């Protein structure tokens, strides 16, 4: 019987990436062909079957994006609809019923209005994270998908991921480990490519590496993406006199097995669309990776991790030489996107969805 | 929701489905430890909607039989084997787990509370055992819970033959893995269940009620099916009347298959009982038409015969007819059953008996 966090008392400034209790969250039940009704929830738990299939044989997904307050005083979520199509995507991949993209907007409508006074305000680089989730609920015994599944969307501020500027990370390749099948779950998020990676995490841990770059789990010779990120490759960098960049390539792996990043995405129409550079949605050798001049990780909670490093047994490939260093079309892609869902630059792509408080 | 009154339920025509029956046992584990096992009645709990089984995957469960046995009284069948592969699959996924003792704890607490759900020997029914521990800490970044629950739930299932056992057709999934080269398989966790579903729901449509996978790898050797291992039996050899008196019980080896504790039920029985030849290695897709029997193995089934093989447009025939079994599997079938309902001597101790 917990109690919200009082809003008004939240120092912004101090906000992480944690769960913290909004005044509520949205829930819609589906059985028998159709969801119910949206409805409002307070308390921050539900009553789930000993027996709910989400528990026993893994009917779970989820999605994540934010919400912000921008510079002109509104309130945008950034391109939902992307994260609304993908929740129906890993539905499918695991045979769960979804709510359909209306029904997604209308949710996170719902939610965002009655949690407003949670939104970070402008200037504190925070944001309301979304973190929507559909679970079957039915009770069974055998392996089958569930007859009743659990629409729910709840929201938690978090506060600005890089609290004073970029920073790089050193990345180890897990060779040893993998976290998708060839043919398998690797491109929906699903509950269960999370646990089955935290073993390797914590031996990556253990050797004081933040992140853990996955190559083809097929053959072991690609790039594939980080536990919870994609990854991508900067290279061919050209500029004019007055050092300005005129040109470069973008290069990101393509496969059945990547989890398909919103964020990614939005890079590559930012390199290509908004500043004319190349972009490669390709096979990326690992033998490439030591070719590029940047690399980054991409992903909705960091927008990108600059990578400084990447190690591979006892090769190590070099990208920048401290942390305090930052790759600059890295750093370009990260204050542009921070740019369009903070209103400070103009929406020319049509991401946000601004509602209506 | 009320519990199913037990003076009602037609112990024959139960098959593998969930009953809501009197009670399940529960322990939550906080700062090191797992609280005192309590009975619980009502069969939910409140969860956490940031629950970390629910979003990340942290969740692993287990199955077992109780039976009661031909002179009355109670046994779960190798719980033990049970409770070291449930502490390997929290293990695996970075989990906490109950200890052995806790694990068969629970079991007595549970099974001595849900008694007269037991099916009554003479109805070849049992108790089924779904041991369960989930993460319930609720998180945003994707680390191990600091919170984890431990349940143990039964309900009563039929015998899964009611009038001898039947052959099926299996397919094999030349488009989909069940498991990682480097991954999870060997544990027995929600994850790997929902990322079958799809594979399940195409097999089905083509009528076939199992799907057999090849390893992840190269798609070149047996792995197992979806839910149950994988044997094969040849170079079977009788006396002058027909008996069998020496056969090979092949199983593949790979560490992506689940380690069921039905397999290993069978090879000790083909191996220490009846003195013939077991062979844990890796079978090649090739090999599999040399096969004299094939099944599939598991708790629920004990053993599934399998008619034939599919794969892509190449059919394996073993059996004729659905009525039709081999002897090697029906002897396992039998001496399994044999042993966990007290009729066959307890040989290797693997009944482990529950005062009720
Ligand atoms: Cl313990
Ligand atoms: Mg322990």
């Amino acid at each position: 019987g917990s109690m919200a966090v009082d809003p008004s008392t939240i120092d912004w400034s101090a906000l992480k990436f944690s769960w913290l209790q909004t005044r509520s969250h949205v829930r819609s039940v589906w059985r028998n062909g159709e969801w119910s009704p949206l409805e409002l929830v307070n308390e921050p738990t539900f009553n789930i079957s000993i027996a709910a299939s989400a528990l026993h044989y893994g009917q779970a997904v989820f999605e994540g994006l934010k919400v912000f307050r921008t510079v002109d005083g509104r309130v945008a979520a950034f391109r939902p609809v992307e994260n609304a199509r993908r929740l129906i995507s890993s539905c499918d991949g695991l045979c769960m019923e979804s709510p359909s993209e209306q029904l997604f907007l209308n949710a996170l409508a719902m939610v965002v209005r009655d949690n407003v006074d949670y939104i970070p305000p402008y200037g504190t680089g925070g944001s309301l994270y979304v973190r929507p989730l559909v679970i079957g609920t039915g009770a069974q015994l055998g392996v089958a998908p569930s007859s009743e599944y659990m629409f729910l969307m709840m929201v938690a501020p978090v506060g600005p991921y890089y609290r004073g500027g970029l920073k790089s990370v050193n990345a180890i390749v897990m060779d040893e480990f993998d976290r998708a099948a060839p043919y398998g779950v690797g491109s929906k998020k699903c509950a269960g490519n999370y646990a089955a990676s935290l073993k390797a995490q914590s031996v990556a841990l253990k050797k004081s590496f933040p992140i853990q770059l996955y190559l083809d789990a097929a053959t072991h010779t690609f790039v594939e993406e980080f536990s919870t990120s994609n990854f991508f490759g900067i290279k061919d960098i050209q500029r004019d006199g007055a050092g300005k960049i005129v040109s470069c390539t973008y290069v990101t792996p393509k496969s059945p097995s990547i989890l398909p990043s919103i964020t990614n995405k939005t890079l590559r129409e930012l390199i290509s669309q908004y500043f004319g550079w190349k972009v490669d949605v390709r096979e990326v050798p690992f033998t490439e990776v030591k070719t590029f001049q940047e690399c980054g990780a991409t992903g909705t909670a960091v927008v990108v991790t600059p990578i400084a490093s990447i190690t591979r047994g006892s090769t190590v490939i070099d990208f920048l030489q401290s942390d305090d260093q930052v790759g600059e079309v890295t750093k370009l892609l990260y204050e542009t996107v921070q740019g369009i869902q903070y209103g400070v630059i103009p929406d020319r792509f049509n991401w946000n969805h601004y509602i209506d408080v």
